């Protein structure tokens, strides 16, 4: 209804997940993931929300999302030294960061062992470091 | 055994508490001399990387730290560094502190002082479109 699609593309990501519940060492594969970013109105509050959703054909159980409002975003900005405001955030990553990964920015997705959660991480490599920009914890939709 | 790898005056942002009683910070752009060298530890014979900063504004502004391979491993771990101890200084010097040719954004240096000026954090940044892009920080101690 109020939902507005800002971004809907297939990107190459590295997918990591522990070998098992007891073995936290990751196995890692390059994989294609569909990322959708939209804005919507919270039904109870009327406030603006940013929704992130990932899926991939490889695994029907692979359905994750998170919704950020202004306050959730402030926490994110604080934790990652983000320099843009809530309203600018999606526009800048879409226009300056994500377009590069569509089927140098890198995307990592890290799964829970039980696949209840995944961390959606964006990177911009430096000559001496990984250059992690932020990570958002997404939860299983299913 | 000391070998100079880098000896240059750079523009930094200097942050420090208002006073010993006022923890809130004030910020100024300032010129700082940064020296990076390699040397042999006298007792162990191992290679050491020495960072030294100074500035003419304040004679008591004299800070250094020496990193050996082990100290570096801790740094690389804390900051997701992707190069080894031997490459570290060469890459920073050649790719982060270097002057680009006039024909991911420019590097920025932050120096954060202790209120008592016993320690300062030497921080290197490479700005992104949405974030500060802190690369690493090294705690230097008063000389």
């Amino acid at each position: 209804t109020s939902k507005i699609a800002l971004f809907d593309q297939t990107l190459i990501a590295s997918l990591l997940q522990p070998l098992s519940l007891n073995q936290p060492d990751f196995k890692a594969y390059k994989t294609k993931v569909k990322l959708k970013i939209s804005e919507q109105r919270n039904e109870t509050s009327g406030e603006k929300e940013l929704k992130f959703e990932i899926s991939r054909s490889d695994d029907f159980e692979f359905l994750f999302s998170e919704t950020l409002n202004n306050e959730k975003y402030q926490i994110l900005a604080r934790d990652h030294d983000l320099t843009v405001d809530f309203d600018a955030f999606p526009k800048v990553i879409i226009q300056h960061l994500l377009c590069k990964n569509i089927v140098p920015t890198e995307i990592n997705i890290i799964l829970d062992a039980e696949k209840n959660f995944c961390s959606f991480e964006l990177f911009s490599k430096t000559p001496i470091s990984k250059g992690k920009i932020f990570s958002i914890k997404l939860h299983a939709v299913r």
